[PDB]
């Protein structure tokens, strides 16, 4: 009924991947991928700064703040989710290309964002992962379809996030460090169309580095384990976005493959993102089923059985797809982790 | 809630197209595109025949009938929707790549299809557009999600199809000839999940040349005008599949753009397919509002207003996308037809 049948793909005729997977051995690989991405993003940001000066030459004094800015600060600034979206929308607007939010609304290029962006350089040291910061260029890709929690709602959510991050740190301190480097922004969302008891968490690569997690289950708040699951789930997408940017994993994103997590046929890259996400959540709930409290051991044992079953069905499905050399190396490493935990 | 946010396209940084659009002036352009496609498909079909001989060398006598078959027959055979799907599934199976139907079921490569296919050469070729032919390799991309009408249901549908094709011939005899060349197969379907009053019609490029139209709708049957709309709608997809095959129309199928026909963001190629489909449907209902019967003039005037309104909103949206030189030439020709309607 829904369908995706017009695919133009009816033409079917340099880093350690294994070390990148585990947070213990990924530190160097991530730094290497971030340096390559920041090299392209600095040029893109400079191109956007020149486009701002063409429309409004009066913005020259605002642009001057970045000119003398140290490259160490500038390299971290151009990779922020809100900055990447602003730079992308800005460059596409100059090429006559429109960018829209999920609700079909046009994301207008705002020159006045540079003034807010320049004033951020006057206080560089802030919280390691930015918990529910008020930034329109983080809310823009969703428009009105997704609501952003604020005030008392955000105040309570910050404390639950702190306990989820402390829980993640107790399991793997290397994964918390990985979260600070790849996913530095945590936004609190609420899906009005979703069922109150459903935990909603999503990620978009138009804003890379921002994790959108729901803290409210109706009027009630979710717990530190479910919120840590949501944070790890979206962090794994952000981590794979970084790898895909430089080292492609899928040679041909067709034909569509079935996923144990979706009813419809999803592309091979989507199933790779799903296995990459759920491999880390299988390891998280495996730790909670052994070294966790007696109250969590019931839910954790259910999650291990549910996730391992789905992973053991998705991995063979993905193996018979157009995977690159790096993509196949990733699948074989994720399969090894699922097998060594049965 | 639904979402499609992991697009690996976060890297945003000759044929007479006008003559191809109208069926009156497309005859030569279509023949050129079909000759190029048949040249590649004949090699792909030969590769599949050699793969059949590797698995079962006993099928040597059946493969010899195809190899010694006249090129005029063989060129038309390799481009049939059921043959294209068989060849694709067969070649992908040899490369360790699985193909699935919309319901997630694996489409198994059937060597025994060649025997049924060889008996089609020996049999006298019936009616130019094959109305509801019993062929599993036409039903395979849908599996169990879509039901195929047969017996008394198909018997009635054949008569309604004949009146729809006669209605299309009375409007533009060039469009009926175009239908016989590009879309030679009409299958009768029923979507159990769809609302009875909804007219369901779809097409897939894994089976190019097959139009899937619904004839039974609730406790009634579709009329010749609604069925002609369904046939023209799916034929326009099949015609654009042929063009896209050789001459690409979208340079970058990102960012996602809003469509007046769908609730959420669809790719630029999807919106191009929609405008290409609805431009011809606008011309069809414009003819029915002027030269049609008094009973159809009410429905036709409503369709012209509904379709022109949506086309006038989709065309500017698509113009601000990564269109190739040919893609932009197509959009400007479709915009001219929409504008020249008052």
């Amino acid at each position: 009924m829904g369908s995706s049948h017009h695919h133009h793909h009816h033409s079917s005729g340099f880093i350690d991947i294994a070390a990148f997977e585990s947070p213990l051995t990924s530190s160097a690989s991530i730094q290497q991928l971030l340096e390559h991405w920041a090299a392209d993003a600095r040029k893109e940001f400079e191109k956007a700064l020149m486009a701002v000066l063409e429309k409004e030459p009066g913005k020259r004094d605002i642009i001057n703040q970045f000119q003398t800015c140290p490259p160490e600060i500038l390299n971290k600034l151009v990779l922020r989710p809100s900055v990447v979206l602003w730079t992308t929308v800005m460059l596409q607007a100059s090429n006559g290309i429109t960018i829209h939010s999920i609700d079909g609304e046009l994301i207008a290029p705002d020159i006045n964002y540079l003034e807010e962006l320049a004033e951020s350089l006057k206080s560089p040291n802030e919280g390691v992962p930015y918990i529910n910061r008020d930034d329109l260029w983080l809310r823009l890709p969703f428009g009105q379809r997704i609501l952003f929690e604020s005030d008392e709602v955000g105040n309570i959510g910050t404390t639950i996030v702190h306990e989820s991050l402390k829980l993640i740190e107790s399991w793997r301190p290397a994964l918390l460090s990985e979260i600070i480097t790849i996913s530095p922004e945590i936004q609190f969302i609420k899906d009005p169309t979703a069922h109150p008891d459903k935990v909603v968490s999503f990620s978009d690569n138009s804003v890379p580095g921002a994790l959108y997690v729901s803290i409210r289950q109706g009027s009630r708040y979710i717990d530190q384990y479910d919120l840590a699951d949501s944070l790890i789930h979206e962090h794994r997408h952000q981590k794979l976005y970084l790898l895909q940017r430089s080292i492609p994993l899928i040679e041909i994103d067709a034909p569509l493959v079935p996923s144990p997590w979706r009813e419809d046929l999803r592309p091979p890259s989507g199933l790779l993102h799903a296995i990459f996400v759920f491999t880390h959540l299988l390891e998280f709930w495996a730790y909670l089923s052994r070294e966790g409290q007696d109250q969590i051991k019931v839910r954790a044992k259910n999650q291990v059985e549910t996730i391992r079953t789905r992973l053991l069905v998705a991995i063979p499905t993905l193996k018979r797809t157009h995977l690159t050399t790096a993509g196949r190396e990733m699948v074989e490493q994720l399969e090894e982790l699922t097998t060594n935990m049965g």
